[PDB]
């Protein structure tokens, strides 16, 4: 039975977390993505100027084409790729997926263009969102779960200090005390579950949903968890130059938790200062809008105060404080 462990890196300010991958005997460096399901690389097929500064795939090398098949997406901060698809064999901290699907882009938007810190992204969402068509093909963990001694992998995401993956099994020296699990609603492809309640600070309010999404970096609320956020934060102002709001570097800021099936996962506010906003000298929050999509997004902010554990059996999460 397989298991393994692969090392993640935050890029600055934890921006983003990238692992290496390699595909055919090439290592790229990739952003492991809980909130999408395609394995998509900068490939030989972008212009010569586009690859510039990033580990590209060469489909032609040991790649076999899906004649046909195209793939486009698009994210929810407007960013977006395109292209073809090959099978190639992909390994991820030592289990080696045969013939997965590999996106060679052609296209990607500025965004993807302006970051040099990763190569393309590996989804981790339910298969069902995979874009390729005309067919739909399986994310490299629904390729290789049935070989894995457990079908789950687990996650520690940390502030300015390297993580795991860990696939196939769970590493109980990686939180505190024991799991605790919650269903998930597979239904839109995501990792979707529900808190009971939230504390902001002082505040408590009632419950909703949300997506377990790696690839995000903020902690996206409803405007009005926001707004009830930062109204305890003195000071606190909306900056478009920074992204959301901002604030002065030292200040307190109050603890945020949510409530799940029991367990109460919070995260600290000194997790909830972001960073140098770059806009002069204040700070931006980790707590920003969601845009009135409906739902919240459980991005890094979250995520680095706990272990994760996505069970497809259940489907579940488990949750534990980070040791
Ligand atoms: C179709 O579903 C998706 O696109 C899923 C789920 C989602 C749905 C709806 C809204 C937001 C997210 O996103 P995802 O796949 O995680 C997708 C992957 C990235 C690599 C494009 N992230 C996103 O779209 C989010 C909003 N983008 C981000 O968090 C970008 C990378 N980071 C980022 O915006 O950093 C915040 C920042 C602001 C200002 C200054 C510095 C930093
Ligand atoms: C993960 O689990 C597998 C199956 O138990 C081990 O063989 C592997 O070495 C790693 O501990
Ligand atoms: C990344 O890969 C494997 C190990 O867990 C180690 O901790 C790391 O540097």
């Amino acid at each position: 039975a397989a298991s393994g462990v692969a090392t993640n890196t935050p890029t600055a300010n934890d921006e983003e977390y990238i692992t290496p991958v390699t595909i055919g005997g090439t290592t790229l460096n990739l952003n492991f993505d809980t909130g999408s399901a395609d394995l998509w690389v900068f490939s030989t097929e972008l212009p010569a100027s586009q690859q510039s500064g990033h580990s590209v795939y060469n489909p032609s090398a040991t790649g076999k084409e899906l004649s046909g098949y195209t793939w486009s997406i698009s994210y929810g901060d407007g960013s977006s790729a395109s292209g073809n698809v090959f099978t190639d064999s992909v390994t991820v901290g030592g289990v080696t997926a045969h013939g997965q699907a590999v996106q060679a882009a052609q296209q990607i938007s500025a965004q993807f263009q302006q970051d040099t810190n990763n190569d393309g992204l590996l989804g981790l969402a339910f298969s069902s969102i995979n874009t390729v068509q005309p067919q739909s093909q399986t994310t490299f963990f629904d390729t290789v779960k049935s070989s894995l001694a457990q079908p789950l992998f687990a996650v520690a995401l940390k502030h300015q200090q390297p993580g795991v993956y860990d696939f196939g099994f769970i590493d109980s020296s990686k939180y505190t005390g024991s799991l605790t699990y919650t269903g998930v609603d597979n239904s839109q492809g995501f990792w979707s579950f529900n808190v009971d309640s939230y504390t902001a600070g002082s505040q408590s309010g009632d419950g909703f949903s949300g997506i377990a999404d790696t690839g995000t970096t903020l902690l996206l609320l409803d405007d009005s968890v926001v707004s009830q956020y930062y109204s305890q934060v003195s000071g606190a102002q909306q900056d478009s130059n920074a992204g959301g709001y901002v604030f002065d570097c030292s200040t307190n800021l109050p603890d945020f938790s949510v409530s799940i099936s029991g367990y109460t996962a919070t995260v600290p506010g000194s997790l909830i200062n972001y960073g140098p906003s770059g806009d002069g000298s204040t700070c931006l929050g980790g707590i920003q809008s969601n845009s009135g999509i409906g739902f919240s997004i459980f991005g890094d902010i979250f995520l680095k105060s706990q272990y994760v554990v996505f069970d497809s059996d259940g489907p579940q999460l488990g949750f534990a404080p980070q040791a």
